[PDB]
């Protein structure tokens, strides 16, 4: 209900973070 | 369980775009 979008969220978090860098 | 690391996912989420704009 909650977990399918745990996954893709937490890698577009990830690559986010690697513009910021 | 799960649910406060996807809280925390979603907060730091919008911390980055925040910083990155």
């Amino acid at each position: 209900q909650q977990l399918a979008n745990y996954d893709k969220d937490k890698l577009s978090l990830a690559q986010t973070k690697a513009r910021l860098l």
